[PDB]
């Protein structure tokens, strides 16, 4: 009834939701939130404007809030360990940006993962803030075995006495070993931060091992792996850097934080506290091991590094003759939804790339099993061989319709 | 109700929060109630949908559908304020006022803008603030007599500074600026003119406030004051090769992936916007305001700054009651008025005390007050601040709050 005034508006939202029914959504950084988290963040806290801290607000009113953002504290201490806690970064990348003013100044160096071998755009990329504000270098994985070397990284930095090293990735699908990245930054005098954005869901059902008493600042999204809504969260153990973080997000980067946000993700937080959630994240992992196995026996899609220890993957795809801007199409027009991606030592410009990410979080929530995921791989692997047969693509956008109907939102 | 079940921390704590909206008066001036539609949309599942990029220009697949809810907010955006160019992305004011700097100015370089206390925004030049770290900020601020911009001493200071680009635009400003005035002091000097239209947005929309986006050469605000939107920013502009840089310096500058369930939002509220209703709803916010500055004039220890409202704020500078801001906004709280402290031209006090309080009445204007209903309010509030805490007079006005507020419920 609210709708009749804006009909176009509405008739774009339903169609978004029969797109996220009738498609299977791969992208490795995307889930489905519960209707608590949506409810929350339809939630009457969108009008309050709650500028400062819980019990030193810079407004009146805010006391029924304040409670709001406390349960998202407390309950992020409860996850991850951690002493402090950040609920206020409207981002991942706003998170980011007050942990360096945290922890460095303009022009210092700092090392981080090169973005084709796996990195994020705010882990030092020219195009971002990150590179253009700090000296960034950046370490990568080896050629041949595709993971992370810790011996050079060492070698890079002592030669480039770096005052804080970043770890963490997006479109990295193997452990990564804190311990070490946190006994190299002490060898050479640097700080350790981690963003964990990608696997914080992991991190909280102990299935990688937790940044948090490694890095001095340990940053996340909300969204990814943890399934719940859009936003940032900084975390740390000293309460010196965590009253340098929290002056760094408010007055220092952001003005009135989203407290209908907060609520979504002390909602999300409870959920992860479940012994559900720890099922769910196990999952995740199997589901995505399954996957692996599928595209390691198929002729044509390579498994960077060939194995994965986490929720995704990366799918080198040039011996089909085709970059990872075609892939993503070709498999877009089955209705299955992935994103072309950078591959380690990646030849091609960045918006045609030579592979494509998938991820297993949104299908394992919507309850696809080991089975269901092999079923998946198995549909991408025909989709990619089926050299424009529309006989055979087809019968793969048939073969998807068949998972969607048994997985309903 | 059954998810409700789940975490009954949570959910309890928002029914407080709503019954607290429904029974106080919200005085805060930056503060409003948005329609039912826009809390729909951003408890909607766009939540789910990463869009890095911009419509038909993204950076992966299945966008077809959030792109058509984007353009909407750019459409109706460029419509609703006469803009070439619009980018509904940003978080938030902050990031907004962020990329509107990227794409003007170089680290370092001067800027001129107002003054925290005369009424300015932190990200006008705090020096805690990242606009007060990254650039060269010289202040204007208001006259110690009339309390308003003395464009006179703008020119004169940027004259003798040189800066790159003129800041407009206020948080804690009463009066109408002059943008036409400030396009001739940026031009005679060759300075760029930002204008941060956030607490005025709607009645800009409205026309009954000076357009800004002829004479700015970016042009940022707010969706959630007196446009009455979701949070959020957005900004505007007429050149394309800037509205280039601002879309490079928002995405992949400083953020990551859009809010699209909140641009789904804005679109509904800028929708709203461009009803002709939304007139009539500007106009009585401003006639409200009037109203109340009246009261307060008369009423000896509310001394209103400047001594009158063009727009749909007010400060009270309330020292001559012999309490500071901070003391009045709990005695207001206390008898279920919302406001905030706020600092005043010249502040003396520590910035977390402030002499004034300040008051807006685009809340109240939603609810359904008039201009009767908006003199009860602000003879409400001196009663509350004359009382020297006598809670007879106080539960009076805690009467006189419950008796406005049946009046007038929400949705
Ligand atoms: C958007 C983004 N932010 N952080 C990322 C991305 C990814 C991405 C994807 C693409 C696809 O056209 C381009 C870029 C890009 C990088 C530099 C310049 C221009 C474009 C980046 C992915 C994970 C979304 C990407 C890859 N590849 C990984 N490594 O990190
Ligand atoms: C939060 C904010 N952002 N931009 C603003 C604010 C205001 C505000 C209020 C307060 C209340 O104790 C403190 C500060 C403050 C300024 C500098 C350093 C430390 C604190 C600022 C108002 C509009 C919310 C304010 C005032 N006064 C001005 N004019 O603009
Ligand atoms: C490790 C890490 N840190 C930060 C961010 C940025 O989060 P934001 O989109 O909330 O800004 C991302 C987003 N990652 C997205 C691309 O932006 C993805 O598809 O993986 C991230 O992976
Ligand atoms: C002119 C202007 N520009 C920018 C912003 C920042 O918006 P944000 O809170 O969405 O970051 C504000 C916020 N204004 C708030 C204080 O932060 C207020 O209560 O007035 C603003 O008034």
């Amino acid at each position: 009834d609210y709708k009749t005034f804006d009909p176009d508006l509405w008739a774009a939202i339903a169609k978004e939701e029969e797109r996220q029914e009738h498609n299977l959504e791969l992208i490795a950084s995307e889930n489905f939130v519960s209707e608590a988290v949506m409810a929350a963040q339809g939630s009457i806290l969108t009008n309050k404007y709650a500028e400062g801290y819980p019990g030193h607000r810079y407004y009146g009113g805010c006391e029924f809030v304040d409670i709001v953002e406390n349960l998202a504290i407390d309950r992020a201490k409860e996850l991850f360990g951690a002493k402090f806690a950040n609920v206020q970064p409207h981002s991942g990348s706003q998170a980011n940006t007050a942990a360096y003013l945290a922890l460095v100044e303009p022009g210092d160096t700092i090392l981080g993962m090169d973005l084709s071998a796996g990195g994020h755009l705010t882990h030092g990329s020219p195009v971002n803030f990150s590179g253009k504000t700090y000296h960034f270098v950046a370490y990568g994985v080896d050629p041949t075995t595709e993971v992370i070397d810790y011996n050079v990284v060492r070698i890079l930095a002592r030669k480039h006495q770096p005052k804080l090293i970043v770890a963490g990735a997006s479109a990295y699908g193997r452990t990564i070993d804190f311990a070490k990245f946190r006994e190299i930054a002490d060898e050479v005098g640097a700080k350790l931060m981690v963003d964990m954005a990608h696997i914080a869901g992991l991190v909280a059902a102990g299935l990688h091992p937790n940044p948090v008493p490694y890095a001095d600042i340990t940053t996340t999204t909300t969204h990814k792996t943890l399934r719940g809504p859009r936003g940032g969260m900084i975390l740390t153990n000293d309460e010196a850097l965590a009253k340098k973080i929290n002056s760094a997000v408010f007055p220092g980067i952001q003005g009135g934080p989203l407290e209908h946000v907060i609520a979504g993700k002390a909602v999300a937080f409870k959920e992860a506290l479940d012994p559900a959630f720890k099922e769910y994240s196990e999952q995740i992992i199997a589901n995505a091991k399954a996957m692996v196995k599928v595209f390691n026996q198929a002729i044509g899609t390579r498994v960077i590094s060939g194995a994965t220890d986490n929720h995704l993957m990366l799918i080198d795809v040039r011996e089909l003759g085709i970059n990872g801007k075609e892939a993503e199409s070709i498999l877009d027009s089955v209705n299955i939804t992935v994103n072309k991606n950078s591959i380690p030592f990646e030849t091609l410009s960045p918006f045609k790339t030579s592979g494509i990410r998938i991820g297993t979080p949104a299908i394992t929530t919507r309850g696809f099993k080991e089975e269901d995921a092999v079923k998946v791989a198995e549909l991408v692997v025909k989709a990619l061989q089926a050299k424009d047969d529309n006989a055979q693509l087809d019968e793969v956008k048939t073969g998807v319709r068949e998972l969607t109907e048994k997985f309903p939102l």
